[PDB]
Order: structure tokens, then sequence, then C-alpha cells
């Protein structure tokens, strides 16, 4: 079962605060670290053949871009570094194929935004 | 056995990322790493803990404000982050508190040298 998690993280220099957590990929509601008890197990979404598209589309809305990996780097960061996406396999599957798929889609979505400037 | 790893990730140049070897302090790109998830880990001991935190602090890595099990530390500019893991599912909460503690001591020290 492959999964996907979307994290947020930033630093507020005014308050000297690290502000991180997970965005629930169903409700799209952010959940801070303070409210998360077992972090490594929290906020994952089962990645399916149908929801892949929807996950990539929402990540593109946050400015998450293809990661340039030809290999097994399973992380995608937003341009402002406020968010990132993470892919995992709970049975040690070779993720190269899903990473390729995600990168193609994110890169397609980035070029549609560039084009949609008319 | 606990281990730590220092990653970098950055857009200012198009995106790049990699691992910084915690001995050699030398950067290694994604392009050059086969099995990224198993790459660049350093065993954490009482002997090196201090040196690791001092280098992290050099990069602006600060305490993560966690009162629990968040095992990551980011730099203010978000260019780097440190990660802690166990290979034996060891509970990490106390080591996280020691790293947080050490990065705050180092931040206080830095703020004191910022008053001439």
């Amino acid at each position: 079962m492959m999964f996907v998690r979307l994290s947020y993280h930033s630093f507020d220099y005014l308050f000297n605060l690290f502000d991180a957590g997970v965005i629930d990929l169903n409700t799209k509601c952010p959940v801070s670290l303070s409210e998360i008890e077992d972090y490594d197990n929290f906020g994952w979404l089962e990645l399916t053949a149908e929801n892949l598209e929807n996950v990539c589309e929402y990540c593109a809305k946050l400015g998450i871009e293809a990661n340039g990996s030809l290999g097994d780097f399973r992380y995608w960061y937003s341009g402002d570094m406020s968010y990132h996406l993470e892919l995992k396999s709970d049975q040690s599957e070779n993720l190269e194929v899903k990473i390729r798929e995600i990168n193609l889609k994110l890169k397609e979505l980035e070029l549609i935004k560039n084009e949609c400037l008319e």
C-alpha cells in the first residue's frame, strides 16, 4: 500500500517559532505538531490510481514542483519551501515508477500554469 | 542504535537537494546517490552529539519546539534539516529533548556574543 503525506514548515523570526505539521489530504486542514501524538504515523493517505491526479493537483496549487530525481528521491518541495510531499511504501516496493509518474504530472501542471498566462 | 543525517534542499540557483556528510562536512547531490534512503547516516553517540549540534547551529538549525516525537530539525531559511532515527525502534523523545536543549544553549550563547 503506497502512501503520501503533505507537510508544512516555516520559521517565524518575529516570534522565534518553528511552525510545522501535516495538511490532511482529505479535509485539506492543516494540523500542527502540538496536536499530533504519533507523528511518523499521522496524516498519511493511501495512494490510489484515481486519487493520484487529485493529490498532484493540490500540491501544484501549493507550488510543489517536480523533484528532478531519475532515481528514488521520494520528496517534493514547494518553491517557497513552506510545504513538501512525501511518498512511502509500507512493504519496500521500488518507488522509482511512482516517482516518475508524480514528477511527470507535477511538471505538466507547472507548464499549464505558465501557459495559463494569457 | 540511533543515527542522524543532515539534508539540504533549496531552490535559489531550480531545485537541488542532497545529504551533507557529517564527518567530512561535504555536500552530496541527489544526482550522485543510488539508494537515497540509506545514504549519509551517522551513528549518534555521547561523543559526537555535541559536535553535530554545533555544526547544525552553524547552519541556523534551531530547536523544533516539539514536546513529543518530532525527530526533525530545520534551519530558519529552510535550507537544511537534521533527522534522527533508531534502527531498533528505540523511543526517541529523550534524545530529541537533548538535541533541542543543546541547540537552545547554542542559540543563547550566540545571542550573548551578539551584545559586544
